[PDB]
């Protein structure tokens, strides 16, 4: 090919066209209806079937050429995700306006165009524009890649525009997450929730990021979370609260993991546990049944050559306590409290006869935490599930269990494997929270009076990787982080 | 009364509590109405009317202890209010003895009551307890009726200004409304809503220094963006026609009133609009979000602050159109000839500032000369209506597309609320060969074709500033970065 000599030449005729009096990048061009519209309202003409009385002005960008007649060219235009044919007939142009062939000849993929003419099908049923005029509205100057010739991820997560023009599911997959947002906030809001809007930069302060501050001399941390805050809200009286927005984390990138990424989390004056557990089943069924019209759908767990799983969205859900399934599995006792120098070693014992990784450092709630993605997080590929009643010590802002000493009223959700929801009601005793006695901020508006409250955070990213079958956030976040090309 | 002394024995109070096998932090009260349901539903009852029959059990925090055999309370939820009238007659005295009970009581606890509605004789819509438990404790003072004037008090502490001033959940709730407008407005029209990266590899801009943070595991620095600008451009680019996101910019500056480092921004990009269709989505916008909120176009606003008279605000389409050239050249009574960075357009330029008195932007470029005659002499022109400066010099416009008329002129409007700019729009300059960035990322996306394209932003805090009647920024962000205390 040689793109390089390709883009020259495009800017030598850029130059050329400009010479003649033709601005290749022209003010303003007056539309009068868009692709999707036009299909909406002309799919019902009959074969071969010329509204030649309408006359209507649209714009697209060409992505197919070809003709052979001198007399007679065809493309195809893209707008909206949607797709018509340009049938140019030479009887039908404006000659006045130009020389056909030499108006014609000039378009390539890519190009931008204004389009004057009338709407047809053709002999064939392709719903089709007739032009009268075309003009160019802006070049393409590279060349753009061919259709399924765009696989490389440097280039279609740097230039996703690339990728949005080229791959159609990639249209397809952020339509699906704004609509996964829309739906959630709609939920949300139809429930009473006030949104609102808390700071991304702390003071004090998951490794963070840092970043200083110039008018404050102060260095300050990118949230981690806006749990504080929002807490912080519902002792001021704003009982039902929460936000959608971006957290930050210092951390490892991989399929599951990118450094910022978006989360909802919501506060609940007066819910317990069983409600955020109804509200978790009432939310992913009816997010999924509005999505796909069924609470079933098919994931490639395992990447697209491999076999896809169905993962059943009908509720309820199984619900597995961590600790008496580890030391099921185990046939184990971890003796509390699990921070004990005693049962420490024994998580490390179970932790070096499975070979599990050790974390670092091997602390109690780390040690738990392995123990849970080996022997539970993937026991249910076929629905997502929740891990309940986690320990006081992996749970430091968690209300204790009422019943199960040493326990929370905490549950966490899996899809596949992986966490998406987490979920809590709050530890409201200032004279409880180890953390006081945490931003003394916190600390200080709990000694004001929390009320019972349930919390909830969701990873909408991980969300739409599942309901758009995706095995990497990437493909899911519009620009994901990446190092320079 | 002493704020320390009085939180010691609220501290010793709990704890005695607990010694006698009262937990004052339950885990769950179920209630069945809201105070806000409640009020809608008994507001008719005649004068001194009872439903005994009616049980129900309510929450709020109690804002006022009046009050033997009869106790009397304010009780708050949700921003409304009701009495609760605690009669020796209808406690039940199974649970406890009803002195014991409601002598514990303070300002500030919060409480779960099962009871009964009615009007007192008097005429007050009341809840009549027969029991009343204690959920969460209110273990300082909370400051009087008025007396929470402090600014640092209400920024450090919102969750008190918001319990105690009852214009504050007004001025947040105004704001959620504004921002919910938007996005429908928005929504309506066809726009598509985006996230793009908060952390970017473009370290600011010419007039805006950047946060800058870095991500350990990649070994790379990262600045926060300053603007959603050009990701949006990459999507138009990628075929998303009409696309917007409302979320943060950062700008490492200083703060005033009008100026917070983080502050939030709407921008959207609309491909085949034109300037004049800029104009008109402002008016219509401006003015549909104001009789939305108001039910009038006319507000009035506290230009000099609370303690001078008001003005009377009229959003009332269309808005004035001032040339920013042409007005500049009337009210000083030169003529500022083209090139504008010509030494002797400076020179005239330069003088002027000089000569009235007005500090000179350092250093002195035509641009900043161009924008500091303005802030003097057209930013204030109009106070009783918002107002559009157009027509902004190429030099001060880098990516506007030149206008078609007037030489050296944009298709450039920024729209002023009493001298403060709120919002700022173009055509996209999409000639790459007329961008003079492209002798980068942006000059890439132009080359593949960015079709003929409007873009806008607005200042959400500030429009939120002159819609809820403040003069201060930090009087509209829930929690706004403060000096440490
Ligand atoms: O979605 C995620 N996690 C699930 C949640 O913990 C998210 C927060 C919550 F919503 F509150 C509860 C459930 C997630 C996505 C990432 O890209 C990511 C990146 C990191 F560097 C570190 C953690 C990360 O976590
Ligand atoms: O609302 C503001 N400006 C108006 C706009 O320029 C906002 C960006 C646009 F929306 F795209 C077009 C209209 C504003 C608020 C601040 O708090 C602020 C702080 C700074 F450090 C620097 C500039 C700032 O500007
Ligand atoms: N029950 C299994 C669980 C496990 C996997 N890896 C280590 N242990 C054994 O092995
Ligand atoms: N009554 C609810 C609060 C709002 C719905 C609860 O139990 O949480």
């Amino acid at each position: 090919v040689d793109p390089r000599l390709y883009f020259e030449n495009r800017s030598k005729f850029i130059q050329d066209q400009k010479d003649k009096g033709i601005n290749p990048y022209p003010h303003k061009f007056e539309r009068t209806i868009s692709i999707p519209e036009f299909i909406e309202k002309y799919k019902d003409l009959g074969n071969g079937e010329h509204l030649e009385d309408t006359i209507l002005n649209i714009t697209g960008r060409i992505m197919r050429v070809s003709a052979s007649g001198q007399k007679l060219r065809f493309f195809d235009l893209v707008g909206d995700g949607e797709k018509i044919q340009v049938l140019a007939n030479y009887s039908f142009h404006n000659h006045e306006k130009g020389n056909f062939a030499e108006c014609y000849d000039k378009i390539r993929r890519g190009d931008i165009v204004g389009i004057v003419g009338f709407p047809g099908k053709s002999k064939k049923g392709e719903l089709s524009i007739f032009p009268k005029e075309t003009i160019l509205l802006s070049a393409c100057l590279h060349m753009l890649p061919m259709k399924y010739g765009l696989k490389d991820t440097e280039i279609r997560y740097r230039q996703r525009y690339l990728d949005l023009l080229i791959n159609e599911s990639s249209r397809h997959t952020f339509v699906t997450r704004t609509k996964i947002i829309n739906f959630l906030r709609n939920f949300l809001n139809e429930r009473g929730f006030f949104e609102v809007e808390t700071p991304m930069m702390n003071l004090i302060a998951a490794r963070p990021f840092i970043t200083h501050h110039n008018d404050l001399d102060l260095d300050l941390y990118l949230r981690i979370a806006t749990e504080l805050p929002l807490k912080m809200l519902i002792v001021g009286g704003i009982d039902k609260v929460y936000e959608i927005g971006k957290v930050f984390r210092n951390e490892g990138i991989d399929n599951t993991h990118n450094p910022e990424f978006t989360s909802c989390e919501f506060y609940w004056a007066y819910a317990d546990y069983n409600d955020l557990i109804k509200w978790s089943e009432d939310f992913f069924s009816q997010l999924v049944y509005h999505l796909f019209g069924t609470y079933k759908i098919s994931y490639n767990k395992d990447g697209p050559e491999n076999q896809p799983i169905e993962i059943d969205f009908t509720p309820p859900y199984p619900k597995v306590s961590i600790v008496e399934e580890i030391e099921k599995v185990t046939n184990t006792i971890l003796e509390q409290p699990f921070d004990s120098n005693e049962t420490i070693e024994k998580m490390i014992n179970i932790i070096k006869e499975h070979k599990i990784e050790l974390p670092n450092p091997p602390t109690a709630a780390k040690l738990l935490d392995q123990l849970a993605s080996h022997f539970i997080e993937n026991k249910y590929n076929d629905k997502p599930f929740f891990i309940v009643e986690h320990p006081q010590i992996m749970s430091p802002l968690a209300k204790y269990h009422r019943t199960k000493p040493g326990l929370t009223e905490r549950l966490e959700m899996f899809i596949c494997g992986k966490e998406v929801l987490n979920a809590y009601t709050e530890l409201n005793d200032p004279f409880k929270q180890k953390e006081c006695f945490l931003d003394s901020a916190f600390c200080t508006s709990l000694e004001y009076g929390l009320p019972p409250t349930g919390g909830l955070g969701l990873g909408i990213d991980r969300i739409t990787m599942f309901l758009t079958n995706k095995n990497s956030i990437k493909d899911v976040i519009l620009f994901p982080t990446m190092r320079p090309a």
